[PDB]
């Protein structure tokens, strides 16, 4: 069959920050203001709670509280199903399904059985089961010291018609082996970029719909204005192969804070930056970047500040792309 | 100074399973027995809940009733602080001091920031300022994606003097570094073995204190025979250096289970083919041994048992190091 | 289902050399004479044409010719299937067939597609099906590039009955991972060793049912009496577990020349030394050992003998355990 | 002395494939009539048969034919001899100075004694010596096991002065190598561009002489601009150096399927999709694309050829090295 | 505080080679004469004797004597304090203070306890105690066994307020570590660009202050041209950060020369082609470029000069960044 | 031909420490009265200055001077050439040949080309060269960033034929290397063991002449035992191979010293728990074990020296081989 993909897994997709009250709860007011503005900058989704929300720092009750949040406001929400345990990850995607968010991140099972394949099979079955109606993502990483391959994907697949994408973390030989393998079939099957540095790479050589973004929360203009020409790129377009590109290696300091463990630190220290004081606190009291790396990110945010301001001008392009 | 190393930290320690009711919620009265019986067996201590505890499969409500059962049954406790955040990790350890176990293993920052050293340091700092009566273990594993090195060790216990020991899971390389670098100075300092292949290894190699043991819960006997054989080989005996490695080797399919992610699978499988039906179900309804790691261990378990029945009859060491 | 082990793939089995005639064609009359001896000797079955035999510089109907000769002798030959193509490899497995084989080693595809896992499960359904009434064994070995795991091996199984078998010449994690995932389940599938440094370690961690070996054309007594006291460590036997890592410890370094490259210069060398002439030359002109090659083999030939010939009279287990 | 480099190692050169007949045996009319069609279309020489041309799964008699029928057409020829054996790849090399191929392509022993370095070297002169009037270029890659670094390249050159040239299908590191320590001598050595993503960095940053192209069969006219931009930067021009980076950029992923072991499925696919049922087949019955490999071809070379169209227009250097 | 950063640590500061009088004897006047050529040319600073000087080959004494003549020159000299041992070591920092040198470049430990911390730490601390009055960069390389971490620099610079900079001729993964974790602070620390590839990584990823330099002796005004179009890119220039690509890459295989042993080869012999005799010897008589060295060199030094002398007309940030 | 080995490279074999006197300058009178002492115990030969010596820490004067002391008291000795630049190897080598020395131990070069396999090749002539009439002996090791393999080590013998043994620190897989394809020719080749964990390996497995020791210098009598054990093993016995292993293994944390950067400091430290005061001192003043270092090996000397106490006085082998 030739199907469709899945338009919740299309275009520019925020995976929100949870905001800290003054007494480090979330800040619920604000992670909707959010997301409503990111929507209206030209995101055509959220995820929340990923990584990026800090969810292993908040209760399961808080990130429901969240999502169904974000749902009431109207808009289009993935939910994040990383957890402790399959009963919590199942009680996410059932809650998902329940409150009619529109799509699933399945995460793999952690710090019990994770290198075990058998154990994740189980653990992916469990969770989309949990959430039939909703179109769901398995994030790929090898962070967890395994691998989703064709072979289980399409198993998972065979049983599990939600499962209708796949969502690549790790590297560009990573990401090809998944285009390549996996989400090329003509059956409504969806690559995903899953981190800020792959963008071009994911759209114009391995064929992904849409980017689950982290620095495009701080920068979404941008990172749409990149999306933009990387599709383009991948219509053909000359003009926007080489501009996409040139984007990109701009803003590639800035988007490998994603790749590493202090990414909700430097993402919510650039929220500060510009302007957004509800972005001040972490959860944990003494989690903070170092003198150097507050002086670091600021340097490099100041540097692709200016050369935006004035590569954004160029004819071409450039501006048939914007958002 | 010199200082008498902390006697909790001493002998053969299972790190115990939970059993299961049969809905799959913990049985806390079995737990209480199995550790009552181990202590009986010739155990000196118990840590609970470790990773052979399931811990992430419980809640910290669970974790601290068996806690308290144990403690309040007389029985030495080593409290795990294993969690997916500070504040859980730091309540773990406040309870353990709140009800009078007698140690703490301080296990790392996961899920966020945890190949972050910094993030470690603040995290080892927290969970220590919340139980400063009782003597300190910290877990150091690859599986972390950082090792505590000397330098951390000892700017932590300059301002934690709970801190006085080391539990080393990895290599024997790992092993010979802490024993160098930070357990062999004469301020009261402990290494303890922290993998069940490491026994032989950690005492006489490495001047170890004590063992935390998974498969000594199905094999007591024999793992404090090793244990014995092994310290008698640490005060130079040339028999014992001879029958402890005889023992080890024998052992050593068995205890390699205890390396892997389907350790508690395993050794709750040992346990019921010893006649402890209640360590038959898991938390997770899907977790299971397949046919051929059953096989596997009901096996090699024959063969260890028909090796033992016999050169546990042998002359000189073998009979003076029994428990 | 439970069901018995293929006879054919237990015990010892030499992969027989292929001895040259002075013109350097294949000698069949001394290819047989060594099988008939070697079976008179205790082994229970021979490999013919793997690497042992040169299959490389062989043609197909020469290697076909040895099969026939040596089963028309009345010894059970198990055919290796090495090949350049598929076309090939199913010819000696329809060979086998065809002439009274009792027994099937299944080699990967080389050369064309190697790493490619879609096109060595063809190959190997093409093999098996080409011999449906002789029992299988897969060879398996990083010299492939790709493993045979246990998904494949099962899939593979559950279509072709006659896969019975899983030949390991990886290292001991290798022959440990076969048998905790696939070689023990109670279906009738059989572990061989499949380096002649891993029989120890195969029969007693790792449940193998036979050993294929190279050094034993050479040492055939004491590469029995090894299986044999290893065989019997697996029952539990004290004394033989301690007297059968002696006699590998002693032949490890003569066991070694069977895991490089040269291990056809080696053992044929060897057998010259023992008085077997027609072992003299190779297939290629130029292919010999190097003087120091030589000195260095038969330096360890030399100690290797003169070491048994008084560790063999020792009573107990070794007389026991002798072929 | 300062010497000549061959002509016959010059220039844009396809490593051709063999179509199928309906009955999957080698079409050698077709082939033929690529051959002229490709040199027509500005290549300078082909190779046949190489791995590109399905050599191991070809009869040497095939191979042989083939060779004949290119050579009796005109077409300058360059033989591969890859083989299972010495007395094969001796005979392909005879064969090519018998009939009057114009160069040879020396490819290392496999299967016997492949990591064996001196095994290498006496299988490289057995070759070399069989056709001494050939020009003959030595293939080094890791897939072999070993590489021919200097010392073994310089000694075989001292006896068999018909070796003139070394082709490079590993890394850049490894073409940087041979360029700085083999092939920059005055005496007039070749390096060849042996992979196909390669190209820039052989012409403009290792000297190279010609390419050899596995994606040129498809896209020859292509590839000729890519290695004219490319030489054309080697002289220094300036608009042709970042011409031909766009050129190999657009082309990277089309060119990286020659480094896979799927090459003839990618490669012969690409030839039906511009036409050429006679691609359609291949020698086995089950070696296929997956439905994903399809697709990701299909959509990558409809990207290529689109972004070619419009950017082959550009004046300057681009209109200035076309074919 | 925020403090300004060392002047003599900004700018383009070639690392001398020392030339050989016909004898094999330093030649300081040529020494001199060079280096006041080169600060004529735009350099800002010198490194005397480092390791393109040949310090290992050189006495202590020849080459206090070269700074010494150097620093009377009126040459502003940054140190090099390579040493066999401490005592060496520190007399080269004495020495430095003593004549009034600008700058000290302190060089870890080697060839006894290198991979040593420990003492790295004890020897870092004697050279800097040694010239407490000259600003000084250590120097950090994997070449070492050990890396200076923001830990080891911050103690260091605690007790040495001299310490004041770091000079990676590591990877680009190792120097944007430093500016994440060291030299982004307020406090006056200056990152060095210590290899000649990693000048504009260095200069607008990583906030380089300048850049030691190997090619910028033979090349200064393109390498002056390079830093200058890389620094203007720093301030968010597009333009420029086009062109420094643009130049970074067609002077890599030139610069690359410095990630080798053979760097004092490779550049003396550029030295020589650019018509500079006193180059042509070195202190061991037997070393020397290989003919495939040379002559890859020399066709290199060509095609970088003649894509130089045209790329350099070009208007607009080219123009503007000329020394 | 069939040639006698060289006398000076069999035995046991001490590198030196150089003692300080208490201002930390080389105390000459007590190296020769260690020297004499060690001879007296039954070493054959020692190393003078190698690295236990600290070569890098006392200058080339200081060498030759202690050099001369020991030959003209009348101790064979090998001397060692390590050097900072081939002039200062050259003089120690032709020193060594002008005072009446008995071999060479040839270090490769460093901190100038060190990788550089022609660099290394010219070094070792050069040195050779300057000492004709002495055997001499190539130290390999990783350290040095290449290793000698048969081509070079047999270009060198054939114009130096002084060049008559190969010294390997590496592990066991390098010195099976040695073996099987350098020293086992019939040509008066010796491979000499040169890490001391390495002895029963080199002696019965590699063929090993002799043992160049660090421990020997602190338990002479206890590694003279080892080293004939072992060569009683390589004759064929029984009873000594096994005793060999079990002294061996009980001297493997002392030993392991050897391997890395603190081997003078821990070496040094057993001398003094010896009752050598001499050995207090170190050449660098701040160069000591940590606290934890001091404290480790005093457990585990202390250890060896009880289990050794009793091992020593069993029947058989164990009274044989006692020097």
């Amino acid at each position: 069959h030739h199907m469709l993909k899945a338009e919740i897994f299309s275009g520019v997709i925020p995976a929100l920050m949870t905001p800290c009250k003054p007494d480090r709860s979330p800040d619920f007011d604000a992670l909707v203001r959010k997301g409503q503005e990111l929507i209206g900058d030209g995101m055509s989704a959220v995820v929340y709670c990923g990584s990026m929300g800090d969810w292993p720092l908040l209760t399961d009750a808080q990130r429901m509280e969240g999502v169904e949040r974000l749902v009431k406001a109207g808009i289009p929400v993935i939910v994040g199903t990383g957890a402790v345990n399959t009963a919590s990850a199942v009680a996410h995607a059932a809650h998902a399904q329940k409150v009619g968010a529109k799509g699933l991140m399945v995460i793999p099972r952690v710090l019990s059985r994770g290198s075990a394949i058998a154990a994740q099979k189980a653990y992916f079955k469990a969770i989309l089961s949990a959430a039939p109606d909703l179109p769901a993502v398995i994030y790929n990483s090898p962070y967890y010291g395994f691998a989703t391959r064709a072979d289980l994907f399409f198993d998972l697949r065979a049983e599990h018609p939600n499962l209708v994408g796949f969502k690549e973390f790790g590297g560009p030989a990573d990401m090809r082996y998944a285009a390549e393998n996996i989400t090329s079939r003509d059956d409504g099957v969806s690559l995903m970029i899953g981190v800020d540095t792959a963008v071009f790479h994911g759209f114009v050589n391995c064929g992904a719909t849409g980017a689950i973004t982290g620095i495009g929360n701080v920068l979404p203009k941008e990172v749409i204005h990149l999306c933009n020409l990387s599709q383009a790129a991948a219509l053909g377009d000359v003009d926007a192969r080489q501009r996409a590109q040139e984007l990109e290696q701009a803003l590639a300091v800035l988007s490998s804070f994603d790749e590493g463990p202090d990414l909700v630190l430097y993402f919510k220290h650039m929220m500060v930056l510009k302007g957004d004081k509800e972005y001040t606190l972490h959860f944990n009291e003494t989690d903070a970047l170092s003198e150097s790396q507050r002086g670091y990110v600021e340097t490099q945010f100041r540097l692709f500040n200016t050369w935006y301001a004035e590569w954004s001008k160029l004819p071409g392009a450039v501006q048939r792309c914007k958002a």
